């Protein structure tokens, strides 16, 4: 695959040059001539990615992004000079269904672990902002969403990578418990500060679930980490209970519900799921157990008068 | 090696950043030293090229051109605001005969089937068209020259690398014969096309070279695919046929012929070689000899009116 | 480490991508913010910069400087567009003191022989170039400083890759002995040069330095080369005398003596341990001895001319 992604890449250099051309010669029919170029590499980019995510090939798929900003990107140089609104609004749906292809992408990338792949996304996302940007500066609540949801990303790395480092230097499991303590105190603050200006529903959906993504990895290093059940409890004990606070912020619908409710599930699946890796007595089972089932209790008592 | 090559750089960069520096200070003489230098640059750079020439190690070639093109780059500003011609006469010069040798360079690179460097190489030379396009913007036939052929390529490189993925798929002998059918097909389309504007004899040479050395790396890949004995003997008649269709479409003058029968000659001995290497029956092997004579026959019937 | 360094660059990209936002939309407060957070990465790298320090790994070390500069580039643009005093000065002081750190590095890297590190902290010096003049254009005595330093660099691993290459391609030590005189002659002459316009301490400091460690350089790569002790004797008093006369020009102070001492005494050493190793005879060990002494004599004579 890698070569025919890099003859997109040959392409749009041409297309890029070309568009020098065409600035400096002034011929429509030429700015139509690299809008088709671009449009036919868009579509060969769109086609392996929708392939990539079916694969599993999340480098793949990182790459097909990027060709598809540096497509974009041609487009929007294209439309700067043309003023053609077709071009605007292909460029921007193009660029939105980028956003949260990347989105769902580095949602999977934090939550498997490969935060090399994450980062790569990351500098995809800014890329995808500067092509949202550079279409309308003026329409600034969907910017203002699109930084939210990287300054959170940013905020997961941050607990990750910090994690991660203290995962490799082998810490005493006192110190990795406070760490991962304040690290879910800290993210549970950001979703709070961030959930008072964000309204877009798939953005709160988004949202919600790379919090609950971000509490996942740090649960699961840290019993990777080797640390005793005493922590393994207080530690999910501590995730359920931001896992149920963030949820009393953002459970305003059907759609969140399901996912608080999805997510709540999961953590008390891998809870339990390391429980009996660990081989911890049927007592710390049952209290995890009941810690699961009461917040899912209190989560669908609260949102009752939403529907 | 590539340290000196390394060394370059960090002239040329400092070399870019005195131009800024001369930007910014106004001073005739500063502009002066950083000619100088990029000169130097392009003797040391040259030097190294002769010997990658020689050696073959085409990585070591591609950067050498790489460090050429950003040579001509700072070239190109310093004389562009210095309103001086030797530096441009020299950057034209220099840049045109950088394109004939990284086409060659390119050719090379498909005949060896190191598409790899060959994409690296087409991107190089897509950057040596911003220089050119730099250096005038209304030169256009040279321009409309390197667009053609550069399409070539990327036709070649298409053909090429879907047939190399059908045989990493391992796909079946008639689907492989009906994918180098369409791109022999493709190809002499695009050449019959490109024939209408070209005037360049190396260029419609170049052209030739670029389509016979697609039909060998085709012959080759389709034999390393398994294909049988009637397969690659019915491949190798409509290659031959193909060729000999391009030639007459191509071809204009008796030296013109002497290197599109050679070229053609050259496929019919491969031909006949991966017969021979297959085991196919004498019968299979006069089949080949017959087809290639005839076109031996029709092109010096041919060129015999070119003369 | 890596993952935290890529960390920076996200957030510098972010940052850069909001100093775009933040020039469309006119307010100054996002410039506060992003200023804010870049003084913030700024510290973390080089937290991250001065632990590698004492770490010893000199590649981590030139990503945290790049990642000091990129910082220095958003940084720079906010104290240009807002035209904040206080940003220009903590950028220069930041971009001074990674001046002279990336120098000093430069010079270990020089001095281990591990010369591709050495060629990307001179791209990084270019880059801190490019901070320094972007931040005023008429500090050209400081802009001088580092342009001389850069081209005594340059000239340095010039002869050092020169040298190796010629290790690397194989000679008879005759060819590389006049090789290495040659470029300690060049040695000489740009030094000479350098030192009718340079001023400063800490650039006499920097120079001297950097003239020791490529005669250090020439005379360990003609140890490498397993030369006979006669072109060693040859080469270590063409290189003492070298150094001596240089010295004879840089010496101005109580410091620029103790340095240029300090270094002669540690050619000298190294050169003794040398011939202790190739196993030369007693009275050859005496010689060399005896001509260092020689050397330290004369740096003994001439310097107390300022005492």
């Amino acid at each position: 695959d890698d070569l025919l992604l890099k003859l997109l890449e040959l392409l749009v250099e041409q297309a890029r040059v070309s568009a020098e051309f065409a600035r400096r010669q002034g011929d429509e029919k030429m700015l139509e001539e690299v809008a088709r170029k671009a449009e036919e590499v868009a579509r060969k980019a769109e086609s392996i990615a929708r392939k990539a995510r079916k694969e599993g090939n999340l480098e793949l798929a990182l790459k097909a992004l990027e060709i598809l900003v540096r497509a974009a990107h041609v487009l929007a140089e294209i439309a700067r000079e043309r003023g053609n609104e077709e071009l605007q609004k292909k460029a921007h749906k193009l660029a939105k269904e980028a956003l949260r292809q990347v989105i769902e992408i580095a949602i999977r990338a934090i939550q498997e672990g490969n935060l090399e792949l994450a980062i790569i996304a990351l500098h995809i996302s800014v890329r995808i902002a500067e092509v949202l940007l550079e279409t309308r500066p003026d329409d600034r609540e969907e910017i203002r969403e699109q930084q939210a949801i990287f300054e959170l990303l940013i905020a997961a790395l941050e607990a990750a990578i910090r994690l991660e480092k203290l995962k490799e230097e082998g810490a005493p499991p006192e110190q990795i418990e406070r760490v991962a303590e304040h690290g879910l105190e800290r993210l549970k603050e950001i979703a709070k500060e961030i959930s008072k200006e964000v309204d877009s529903p798939e953005s709160k959906r988004i949202a919600y679930k790379i919090v609950a993504a971000a509490a996942e990895f740090l649960l699961k290093i840290l019993a990777e980490g080797g640390a005793t059940p005493e922590q393994l409890e207080r530690v999910t004990e501590h995730a359920l209970e931001v896992l149920k606070e963030v949820a009393k912020e953002l459970a305003d619908s059907p759609e969140s519900g399901l996912a608080a409710l999805a997510a709540i599930a999961s953590l008390a699946k891998l809870g339990l799921e390391q429980l009996k890796e660990i081989g911890a007595p049927p007592e710390q089972q049952r209290r995890v157990t009941k810690a699961g089932i009461e917040a899912v209790r209190e989560i669908y008592r609260y949102g009752r008068k939403l529907y």
